[PDB]
């Protein structure tokens, strides 16, 4: 009953079987490895144990299969990641993203208020990707006319990361990555001369020991901050959304008592797991949970294996709001913990509680079919979403 699977091939992760892959590797080969021989932690345990030791687990060989580090500090390990995360990281504190509350639910007010009247809406094309997109884009400078197209580049990056993608859709990611580079690089310039308070300036002006980071490191970092901000949390926003949906009884628990949010938002979070993995290169030859690993080669991080671990929670399959403590790890552990976390939490918590409040009756469009999954790698949600719900008026 060993599954058959590739777990750099997309169509894994868009299989609604990919769940039950992860118990039989959690119960048998808690380590484990695939149909072509990449190994992978999917015990919380093991993806724990590996983050926890970043000199041995590195993630300077670059956090993606087939594909080799790039000057961006998610590929970098300490000293030289963390010079990285203190150049940016102030406004992602807790408290400093709460100072931008106020502006991000305006936002989330106004992507309702372009759908409430219609009655029907792709929660993922109206709602849940939009949000992030410009929560992000302000932080990086992005004009707000420039978001569906900054969106576009983002999807064409990542939407086709995959073992068995075609010439040709690999020529739309390097032809996004092409106009991203290019309008990116005229960024550089314009703040190195008229320097502004976006993340892009806070780059370009700073400096690691003594001397400033090159346009390939800059252009690499932007992206890594757009890419974390717009293609992750857009999938728990869906894909939680639909699991409210799909167990009214959570839906109707958070309308009678919305102090029941935040709990909402975590279980979104372990639910949907939008970063399905990370890799990690071995600095050494060692024996980790019973499997050899040798130096050079690159491990999984199963993020949402580890979500779904029932070593660790109880009855992982059942989507329960209430459940506390709810100690998943879709934003990692570690060293590279998600630099972002506290930021997507307000966007969750904020988005989720106007469509709560804004569209009391939403419901599936159909909700005897499937909603298709994105056949990729790395991140992956709810392609679309058609949902219905009664008209109100805009604020
Ligand atoms: C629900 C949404 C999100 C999820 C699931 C998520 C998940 C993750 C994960 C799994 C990692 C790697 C952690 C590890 O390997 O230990 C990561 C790192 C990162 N995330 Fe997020 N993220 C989300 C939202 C965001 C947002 C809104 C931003 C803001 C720009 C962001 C920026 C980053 C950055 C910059 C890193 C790399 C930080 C480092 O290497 O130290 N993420 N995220
Ligand atoms: C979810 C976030 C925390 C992590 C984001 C990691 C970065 C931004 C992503 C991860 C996978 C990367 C792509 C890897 C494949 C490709 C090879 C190139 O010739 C240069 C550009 C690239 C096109 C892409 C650069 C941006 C990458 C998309
Ligand atoms: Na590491």
């Amino acid at each position: 009953i060993k599954p058959d699977v590739d777990l750099t091939d997309g169509n894994f992760y868009a299989s609604r079987q990919a769940r039950e892959a992860y118990r039989w590797m959690r119960a048998n080969q808690p380590v484990f490895r695939d149909r072509n021989g990449l190994a992978a932690a999917s015990t919380y345990q093991a993806v724990i144990d590996a983050e926890r030791q970043p000199e041995l687990f590195s993630n300077a060989g670059g956090i993606r299969p087939d594909q080799d580090a790039l000057p961006m500090m998610i590929d970098m390990d300490d000293p030289a990641h963390l010079l990285r995360r203190k150049l940016v990281n102030a406004g992602f504190t807790r408290k400093r993203v709460k100072d931008k509350e106020r502006s991000i639910a305006q936002l989330c007010d106004t992507l309702i208020d372009a759908v409430c009247e219609r009655g029907e809406c792709d929660f993922v094309r109206d709602l849940a990707a939009p949000l992030p997109m410009a929560v992000i884009g302000d932080m990086l400078g992005v004009l707000p006319e420039q978001r569906e197209m900054f969106l576009r580049w983002s999807d064409d990056l990542v939407t086709f990361l995959s073992s068995h993608v075609s010439q040709e859709d690999f020529q739309v990611t390097i032809d996004a990555f092409a106009a991203y580079n290019d309008f990116t690089r005229a960024t550089i310039a314009a703040r190195r001369a008229e320097p502004t308070d976006d993340l892009v300036s806070v780059l370009v002006s700073s400096e690691v020991d003594g001397e400033r980071l090159s346009d390939d490191e800059l252009v690499m970092e932007t992206l890594l901050i757009l890419i974390g901000g717009d293609e992750t949390t857009r999938h728990t926003l869906s894909g939680g959304s639909e699991q409210l949906l799909r167990n009214r009884d959570q839906w109707d628990l958070l309308q009678s008592d919305r102090e029941l949010l935040p709990g909402a938002i975590e279980e979104m979070l372990r639910w949907t797991a939008p970063v399905k993995n990370m890799c990690r290169m071995l600095t050494a030859d060692t024996e980790f949970h019973g499997t050899a690993l040798s130096e050079g080669e690159k491990i999984m991080l199963l993020f949402e294996s580890a979500n779904f671990d029932e070593a660790v929670f109880t009855d992982p399959e059942k989507f329960d709001i209430q459940r506390n403590p709810n100690s998943h790890l879709a934003f990692g552990f570690g060293t590279h913990f998600c630099m972002g976390n506290q930021l997507a939490r307000l966007e969750l918590s904020l988005m989720t509680a106007r469509v709560v409040q804004r569209l009391p009756d939403l419901r599936l469009a159909d909700q005897d079919s499937r909603l298709p999954l994105r056949p990729a790698n790395f991140v992956s949600g709810l392609e679309s979403m058609p949902v219905v719900f009664t008209p109100s008026r805009p604020l």
